[PDB]
């Protein structure tokens, strides 16, 4: 599976994700490609702010789905 994460910059980053990956696993993938501690990350999917511990499949995030990243303080 691959998904896109939109930054505040506008710049788009593809992410290789397993379908059962938790939102932490996603934040820690972004920790890798950008370098933003998961605690400063806030991810959004169709307006729903996604929660650590639930998985991509719990929120029905699928191939080529877009998450919007925004920061926390």
């Amino acid at each position: 599976l691959q998904i896109f994460v939109k930054t505040l910059t506008g710049k788009t980053i593809t992410l290789e994700v397993e379908p059962s990956d938790t939102i932490e696993n996603v934040k820690a993938k972004i920790q890798d490609k950008e370098g933003i501690p998961p605690d400063q990350q806030r991810l959004i999917f169709a307006g729903k702010q996604l929660e650590d511990g639930r998985t991509l499949s719990d929120y029905n995030i699928q191939k080529e789905s877009t998450l919007h990243l925004v920061l926390r303080l």
